[PDB]
DNA sequence: ATGTAGACTATAGTCGACA
DNA sequence: TTGTCGACTATAGTCTACA
């Protein structure tokens, strides 16, 4: 599938872990479902952007520094 | 109304008149459908990564530039 | 904690026509 | 050239439940 995606769920695992949240934490404050955050960790499910506005949000970082690490990420 | 999602939709479209594409040009481009690419731009409809990634691709945008010029565009 | 299966529902995308 | 309307098909995003 998706080069993309794929990088996308790689940097929201890092973000997530650093942080030191479970997947149902930030479930619960992405308030999406527990199930759809392990799919995207895991097989890099295709989310929406309003999915990933949620997420954001739940990790509490900046829709800056996650496309940021996004970027260093994609540079391989 | 996603903060996020205007966001995406503004550089798009953006890339898409510096690139003189027309939406059509773009849905050819990007194998989606001209109605959409009318959406996203337009209503802030909510598309995905894939079509996301679709979409960079249809306007011949690296990845990291696209994210790069959105990024500066969140910070007006 | 996390992965996964399946039934389900909501909304992402397709298409063809006409201001 | 592009937006909109309406009826499509496709899938994202939910939920229950068990290893």
């Amino acid at each position: 599938e998706s080069f993309l995606l794929s990088k996308v769920s790689f940097v929201i695992k890092k973000i997530r872990l650093e942080k030191g949240m479970t997947q149902e934490d930030l479930a619960y404050k992405s308030n999406l479902d527990r199930t759809f955050i392990s799919g995207i960790e895991r097989n890099s499910r295709n989310l929406t952007i309003k999915s990933l506005e949620l997420i954001m949000k739940g990790l509490e970082v900046s829709d800056v520094v996650f496309f940021e690490m996004l970027i260093k990420e994609i540079l391989k």
